[PDB]
RNA sequence: UUUUUUU
């Protein structure tokens, strides 16, 4: 199916509310809903996204757009015109399946559904439901059940196993499907989730099998989502609605970035903890901040330096997909309201998580995926707001930074070194609770994490790994201290006969 | 159990 590029203009006809409700694109309803929420106007993606998604035509539409720069309104909007365009068909039956690649995105879609319905009590006949895993599965089917809704938001998983029992019952109407954070959802591990959710809508729709038009929504995409996306895509024609330009980097200008880089992986620990300090004196407290880790295990370390650290001055919150789904929802919706505070994180929450006036993201270590340091940031400076980002890295790291300049035209003006004080040292590693076996676990998660991504980031193996595996011995304050580990364990590894395994483990 | 993602 041929590709139709609508690349960004510069003097554009602005699109506004009030225009597209006298053209007869927006009912009355949905104006109101949205004039209410008292925005300045609509944001570029939404001037450029709403008529052609409710157009008449026979296409699917891919969306790129920087981060918080309003991709939800942007698809909910002409949503509820789709339902409020044929009201009379199909009432009970869901006509919308939004797709998000964390629960509590998805969580956060339903919840901007919501403030629609808050704003035009009119528009709660057009009712949503949330599909995700971690909550109560017969619950969720009694509100289906109840509340009939016109709108599904999920995640891949739960909605697979919602579709196998019950797609006769609700799903046979479907004329849309959104796959927000899309690049994301088309990568290994959703790909083939997503194909499974659209070939049972596909084959279940009562009309046709090309029925349904699918929207792609991310900040990071471009041509090659396409063949990506290729068993997805329904319609013979797609629009690639683009408010970036062709060249321009992806990651939102009005971030001011910088790079810390360190000798060893374990001071940008150290890092970190004098970087947060220093704003908690400057800013009188007033800190909002989201810090990201590579693993479950060492975020949650993280989060321990950071209470002994912090916790006397701003409250210190852990979210990651360990914690339990209850939690992860009552801190989302306590950091959202929050002026202040740190947010310490995997990339559970890099992409898509909507949190007000965050002041700076920090990263310690690099992301899962290339992308995710755009997302990353782009916690910060949304709508309109100021925003910055520090990455903590060593030295070994580097070639991160230079794949972001190759590949996605990222060029950190400001990178400065560090190197820890010993009193620093001392501070942060006195106050560490946790026993060598728990020392052990957490580098080893790093360990497995690093290795992973050593070819996407072009890192050099036999000093990565062995940089990496050394934090064990910095945190037990001995630096000839290898990993004590087994002989079964290394051959799992693969590392058995290598220089690079004896460099890092003690067969012990 | 290396980030998520039904159970
Ligand atoms: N027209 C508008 N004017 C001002 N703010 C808006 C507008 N539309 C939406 N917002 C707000 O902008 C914020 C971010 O919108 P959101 O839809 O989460 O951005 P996004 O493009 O999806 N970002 P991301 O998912 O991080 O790539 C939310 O708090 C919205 O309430
Ligand atoms: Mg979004």
């Amino acid at each position: 199916s041929k590709l139709i590029h609508v690349p960004k203009e510069d003097n554009s006809k602005e699109v506004t509310l009030d225009s597209l409700l006298e053209e007869g694109v927006l009912d009355k309803e949905i104006h109101k809903a949205i004039t209410r929420m008292e925005f300045p106007g609509l944001t570029p993606v939404q001037q450029k996204t709403i008529k052609p998604i409710l157009s008449s035509e026979d296409h699917d539409v891919i969306a790129r757009a920087k981060t918080g720069t309003g991709k939800t309104f942007a698809f909910l909007i002409p949503i509820f015109q789709h339902l409020i365009n044929t009201k009379f068909d199909s009432q009970y039956m869901v006509k919308a399946v939004i797709v998000a690649p964390t629960r509590d995105l998805a969580l956060q879609i339903e919840a901007e559904v919501k403030k629609i319905h808050d704003m035009n009590y009119g528009l709660k006949k057009y009712a949503c439901v949330s599909l995700v895993g971690g909550t109560d599965f017969r619950a969720a089917m009694n509100k289906m059940n109840k509340l009939r809704p016109n709108i599904v938001i999920a995640t891949p998983g739960r909605l697979i196993d919602v579709l196998e029992k019950y797609s006769n019952k609700f799903f046979r109407f479907v004329d849309y499907k959104v796959l927000d954070e899309a690049d994301r959802l088309l990568e290994i591990g959703f790909r083939d989730d997503l194909e499974t959710i659209s070939g049972i809508l596909n084959e279940k729709n009562s009309k046709s099998a090309d029925n349904i038009k699918t929207l792609l929504f991310s900040a990071t995409l471009d041509d090659k989502v396409q063949k990506l996306a290729n068993n997805i895509m329904n319609k013979k024609e797609c629009l690639f609605l683009d408010t970036v330009d062709k060249n321009e980097p992806e990651a939102h200008e009005r971030i001011d970035q910088s790079v810390v880089i360190s000798e060893k992986f374990a001071n940008s620990i150290f890092a970190a903890v004098e970087h947060i300090k220093k704003q908690i004196k400057e800013r009188d407290s007033n800190y909002k901040a989201i810090i990201f880790a590579p693993t479950v295990k060492f975020t949650s370390f993280l989060c321990s330096i950071l209470k002994n650290e912090f916790k006397k001055d701003l409250p210190i919150l852990e979210f990651h997909g360990k914690i339990t789904q209850n939690k992860r929802t009552s801190l989302v919706k306590r950091f959202k309201k929050d002026e202040s505070g740190i947010l310490v994180c995997t990339d559970v929450g890099a992409r898509g998580m909507d949190f007000p006036n965050v002041h700076e993201v920090l990263q310690i270590g690099v992301p899962s995926e290339l992308a995710n340091y755009i997302h990353r940031i782009g916690r910060t400076a949304r709508s309109g707001k100021e925003g910055s980002s520090v990455l903590f890295i060593c030295k070994d790291e580097l070639p991160f930074v230079r794949e972001l300049e190759d590949a996605k035209n990222i060029v950190i003006a400001k990178q400065e070194k560090y190197e820890p004080s010993e009193e620093i040292k001392s501070e942060v590693l006195e106050a560490v609770t946790e026993e060598p076996e728990d020392i052990s676990d957490i580098v080893i998660s790093l360990i497995s994490s690093y290795r992973s991504c050593i070819k996407e980031y072009r890192f050099s193996e036999r000093r990565i790994l062995p940089e990496i595996a050394s934090t064990y011995g910095v945190l037990l304050n001995d630096p000839q201290l290898k990993i004590p580990v087994s002989r079964r364990f290394l051959d799992k590894l693969g590392l058995s006969r290598s220089p690079i395994g004896k460099a890092m483990f003690e067969i012990r």
